């Protein structure tokens, strides 16, 4: 099997569909990655994650380096063996989560020193340490160590932040290439920064393309800017990236965010929304989200969604799941999560099929008209 | 399929093994019933409950009448359809749980009035209402409405309590027999009381046998008396019950409690221990229980138990489950629960096989020597 081979089978406008072939499996694009921060997709066995249609999951350098530890996972055989998922795993590099979750941080050209949110102990991240951690975990897609610029930012602060990220991108490339086993078996993605500014996004794309990566993420979005502004930035930013490599929009998003981002050339997505909001009682349907705890569902015998093919919708009613979530029962979290991840995967499948068949424009219009009715 | 047919295939001493045939399936005895108080065996899909080997699960009149409500469950098609378990369900009658969990109760010859532990609202239980609720739920094995005498009790207080329970047993019989669909499709078990007193246990057995039931439970135990005293009471109490009907020890118990109770003629068991203590980090093994959160398991690649055939032990290490439970991850609760229920079912299987093969005495000795080493 290839280390990493991306093939575009069809296009419609800026939208693309195809496959990434890797040693541990094929990734169909556009792809949605369920989030598995602490070496588990919350409330699902890996076999259930696979049954929903997921080809790849996301893990986190920041969380795993703190608990259970990167060296410990490596001693136990790597992340895949540890959690029982034998297909591709992409790991974020720590650059975003350290600044989001740490109580205290010190930032410099070398990297970031920080206090753990679990117990206050002191730790360090850098391009070299992030790549090493991802090696110890056995990631298949390694993310460069970057800085996610806060929003809003002045042009000059966005520029200096982006420039640091580009120096860190080169250090990430070099650290990855030095580790022969990692360079032979994994892939490395760079992360574009530049906040909402077209000229900075161009400078960042140029720097990443000069280094060369297997894929290119659009970083620095889903940080409070809202959909209109995110789409405006995507309109000019995605065309700056190499066309022949995958484009990954980090942390996005709601179903309509995904559809619009695909219309703008994005191939890969991750988001906690289906898992987290599932546990909180929000179920996705083709007619929009529903709050299953609402009293209107107490005697509703219909499945969560009338068309969904998932195992939850084949077997259990809204009324039962309403009861489980209101009672705080673990099975409620399990069933809501499986349905929401299955729904996300069915959305990605309809996106892939409609692009391949040259009817994605109509799909997006029909999707929105019904979802927002 | 028969409504209810018990057949004893083999005996060793006081121990028996056989089958109860019912419309919704066969129950192999001695049997362990996982507890599914709120219309779910906590953290398991019904298909997973079945995969562990369980033939029957337990539900609770008290919890279900409060949430989601008995009439609501009946409107939605009955408990089996609601939760997705199509095999036999035994429901406790409310007599124990109302006194265990209610904040305020009023007891009389008619029944028990009480305040719900969920919201304080006022409700009533009685022999007639308990049987009606169990009818609305669609229980397969209906328990008589009784009173679980507190421990310790004076002989005279135990006697007056037991006598009330025996009058309630006759009222339960009559209410059940009046409901033609219930009498045709379900079974009714009586509950022996009498605290720790041989003469009262005899009077209670005589009263229940005169009425006639499909099965006979030993009530009033697992109320703080300890194993030595529970076994002493079982020594004289079980032989008082009709030999040709199943004997059900309510709320028991730890693995050694089950083995000793089988040696004294018990055929059926239920207990929250495998589920509840599983979620808390206790795993059962043939070498005794372990606390998976203990630091000694942080890098242990062995399964929870070295012989167990369950899906958890085929796929995941102690080290991974240690991480999940310490992190508060739902998958930890799921995996611990599946293993513990599977372990309980494997214990029951070894008990059944050893009785059938006439080597149960040796099995009990070998079990204890290793479990308590
Ligand atoms: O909307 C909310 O926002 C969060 C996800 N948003 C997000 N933006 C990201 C940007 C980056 C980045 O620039 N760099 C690296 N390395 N990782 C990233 C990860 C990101 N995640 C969720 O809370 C979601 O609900
Ligand atoms: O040991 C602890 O004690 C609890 C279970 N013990 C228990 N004894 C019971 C007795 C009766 C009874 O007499 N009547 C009816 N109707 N139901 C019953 C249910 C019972 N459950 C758990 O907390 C266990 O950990
Ligand atoms: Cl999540
Ligand atoms: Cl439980
Ligand atoms: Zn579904
Ligand atoms: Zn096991």
């Amino acid at each position: 099997r290839p280390r990493f081979s991306f093939s575009i089978a069809a296009r419609e406008g800026k939208a693309r569909t195809g496959t990434i072939e890797m040693k541990r499996g094929v990734i169909r694009t556009p792809a949605f990655m369920p989030v598995g921060t602490a070496a588990t997709v919350k409330a699902l066995k890996p076999e259930t994650v696979r049954a929903t249609g997921a080809d790849i999951i996301l893990g986190n350098t920041y969380h795993l380096m703190l608990r259970p530890g990167a060296e410990r996972i490596a001693k136990l055989g790597g992340l895949h063996s540890f959690m029982g998922w034998d297909r591709p795993i992409l790991t974020d590099s720590g650059g975003y989560q350290v600044m989001s979750l740490s109580s205290l941080t010190k930032q410099s050209e070398e990297g970031v020193t920080f206090k753990s949110h679990l117990d206050g102990s002191r730790h360090m991240l850098s391009p070299e340490r992030s790549i090493e951690i991802q090696h110890l975990l056995g990631s298949d897609i390694v993310m460069a160590f970057d800085e996610c610029t806060p929003y809003p930012a002045t042009p000059s602060r966005a520029a200096s932040s982006m420039e640091r990220s580009m120096r860190w991108a080169k250090r990430s490339r070099d650290a990855f290439d030095s580790r022969k086993e990692q360079a032979e078996n994994a892939a490395l993605f760079g992360i574009q920064q530049g906040s909402v500014f077209e000229n900075l996004r161009q400078q960042s794309a140029d720097a990443l393309a000069e280094i060369g990566f297997d894929g290119y993420a659009v970083g620095g979005l889903a940080v409070g800017e809202g959909q209109d502004e995110m789409f405006r930035v995507l309109d000019f930013s995605v065309p700056m990236l190499p066309d022949d490599k995958p484009h990954y929009l980090m942390g996005v998003g709601k179903p309509d965010d995904i559809v619009g981002a695909v219309e703008r050339g994005i191939d890969m997505f991750d988001c906690v929304l289906p898992t987290r909001s599932g546990r909180n009682g929000q179920a996705f349907t083709w007619d929009g989200p529903i709050n299953i705890r609402n009293a209107r569902f107490s005697e509703d015998l219909k499945p969560l969604d009338s068309e969904c093919h998932c195992a939850v919708c084949q077997k259990w009613s809204r009324a039962y799941i309403h009861h489980l979530i209101r009672a705080g029962e673990i099975l409620g979290a399990m069933l809501m999560t499986e349905h929401n991840i299955a729904f996300y995967q069915q959305l990605m499948q309809k996106i892939r099929d409609s692009i391949s068949e040259g009817r994605f424009s109509q799909f997006a219009q029909d999707f929105r008209a019904r979802y927002f009715a």
